[PDB]
């Protein structure tokens, strides 16, 4: 079963693993929201979400995002995220 090109691949780290997980979002990227990431990683409970971003002032940072509806940062079809127990 084959996927479309409107994939965005996500690497995510978890509290409970040393090795990242890789999953895909069936959205482009300018379309992915915390809602979609949430679903994709399908972990349940209370978590905090931090994402690889570039801020023009601080450089590369892990920027926390909270709201289902917020857009999430990525680059060239890739998202990098960290999940924690909250």
């Amino acid at each position: 079963p084959h996927m479309s090109s409107t994939c965005t691949k996500v690497l995510y780290f978890t509290d409970r693993s040393l090795t990242p997980f890789m999953v895909n979002i069936p959205k482009r990227l300018e379309e992915v929201t915390l809602k979609d990431f949430k679903a994709a990683i399908d972990r349940e409970g209370n978590h905090r979400y931090h994402f690889k971003a570039m801020d023009p002032e601080f450089g590369t940072v892990k920027e926390e995002i909270f709201h289902d509806d917020d857009a999430i940062p990525g680059w060239e079809g890739k998202i990098v995220a960290w999940v924690e127990e909250d």
